[PDB]
């Protein structure tokens, strides 16, 4: 509690840079100091521009090329693969045809630079959990036609919840004593790293930020052209909420400003209202387009005061607090800030096993680096896929599917218990496989499983 005792402890932490100490103290200050639901307003086409209403690029190529000379592409790469049972950066999990997320990213940018003769740089924002591994991995791209920059974001101390002291101040100085404080940190870190000023000197004007695991976040020149023509200093890509997205962060008007609103800022009495997709119709994809000169101005001015997100964790039986911020929450600080409501093709996340099943099946293919949806697929929606904990770890997932089944005509798959799948299986309509406790169920090679429940070996 209070300020200067915490500040003294933090200044004691010789692992932290001066900019890190100051940044962390600033978060703690605002968190300890402190959205009225009734003052919230639903957005309109004046805040959220439909992607269709935007003016397409003209057939004139030199225009496309002038747009691309101003662009820097940034991928958020601070997350480990441990949620999916893998060591190393999440971005080095193989997504399809043997290629990692990062492989696809390098290939896309290389092909942009080929198609158009531009020199679009890639930058990866790493964390202390991914920085060294990433540094070694990216050597593989040495001869690739893309300049790849990396920088490490901030490293803040986990705070012991009960005592409110930095955990490293109590001797917990190994990796478990610290955390990367969210992707909101991308802004000060891009500044603190020196990279922002670099890109500035070269006449770059915009950065396109996206999660390294969103397969849909490809350079879109309609969006960028709009920002230049309308002087929008920030643009969030949003997409309509389906029932799968009810908890997603959304864009509102609040005290005269476009703002991101997340469930955390929403009172208990109001969460059900928040979750209504007729009320709040769109959600943040984390595909963000931001003006570089505006970042520099706002970071230098100490203007970016995003909502603090507690994120408490229990680590080795010690409850800690991890104060973090979100990159989309910065939207309220930028001049002429907007959302662009985009097709869901631009939001294809891999967060679990079930998403790999999506993108590794015949429902998609690699075309020139792009995870391209099968044209045969009649329904504009992807099948719903649910798997038990048996399928959580990627390697176990891959072993439980002798080959990935065809899902091109699938509507829905649910799998529970100890289930194994043979090769060349085809899945259609609504499929359920449910192995009871103590039972292992194996689905034979070349099975066609169609609008059917499988609750035992007695379902052939």
């Amino acid at each position: 509690e209070n300020l200067p005792q915490l500040k003294s402890a933090v200044d004691g932490l010789t692992e932290m840079s001066e900019s890190e100490k100051s940044g962390f103290i600033s978060l703690v200050s605002r968190y300890l100091s402190g959205i009225e639901w009734s003052k919230i307003q639903t957005p309109t086409d004046e805040i959220v521009v439909p992607y269709e209403k935007m003016t397409p690029v003209s057939q004139d190529v030199a225009e496309t090329k002038n747009l691309l000379d101003k662009l820097v592409v940034l991928k958020l790469n601070g997350g480990l693969g441990t949620t999916m049972g893998c060591t190393g950066p999440k971005s080095v999990i193989e997504v399809r045809d043997g290629l990692t997320f990062l492989d696809l990213i390098v290939i896309q940018i290389e092909n942009l630079n080929n198609k158009y003769g531009c020199k679009v740089p890639l930058v990866l924002m790493n964390s202390f959990n991914t920085h060294d591994d990433t540094h070694k991995i990216v050597e593989k791209y040495t001869n690739s036609n893309v300049d790849i920059h990396t920088f490490n974001q901030s490293k803040y101390p986990r705070v012991v919840a009960d005592e409110f002291v930095p955990w490293p101040s109590k001797g917990k100085t190994d990796k478990e004593g610290w955390y990367p404080p969210g992707h909101g940190d991308v802004f000060p870190a891009l500044m603190n790293s020196g990279k922002l000023d670099t890109f500035l000197s070269q006449g770059k004007e915009y950065v396109f930020v996206a999660n390294s695991d969103n397969l849909g976040a490809i350079v879109d020149l309609t969006i960028l052209k709009h920002l230049i023509q309308n002087k929008n200093e920030y643009c969030m890509e949003v997409t309509p909420k389906t029932l799968a997205d009810v908890k997603g962060g959304t864009l509102i008007s609040y005290e005269g400003k476009v703002q991101l609103l997340e469930i955390a800022q929403v009172p208990d009495e109001h969460v059900n209202e928040f979750k209504s997709i007729e009320k709040f119709k769109i959600f943040n994809t984390n595909n963000l387009w931001v003006n570089l000169k505006a970042i520099k101005k706002l970071v230098e001015a100490d203007a970016l005061k995003m909502e603090i997100i507690p994120n408490p964790k229990e680590v080795d039986g010690v409850k800690v607090l991890q104060l973090e911020t979100a990159a989309g929450a910065a939207i309220r600080f930028f001049d002429n800030a907007i959302g662009v409501n985009v097709p869901r093709s631009r939001f294809l996340p891999v967060k679990a096993s079930s998403d790999l099943l999506l993108v590794q099946s015949d429902l998609y293919t690699l075309v020139d680096g792009f995870v391209t949806r099968n044209k045969a697929r009649t329904n504009p929606s992807n099948p719903s896929i649910e798997l038990g904990p048996e399928f959580k770890k990627v390697a176990t997932f891959l072993s439980r599917f002798k080959s990935i089944p065809s899902i091109v005509e699938l509507d829905s798959l649910k799998v529970s218990g100890d289930v194994w799948f043979g090769s060349s299986i085809v899945l259609k309509g609504k499929v359920t496989v449910a192995a009871k406790s103590g039972v292992k169920l194996e689905i034979p090679d070349r099975a066609v499983v169609e609008n059917k429940n499988i609750n035992g070996p007695e379902d052939l």
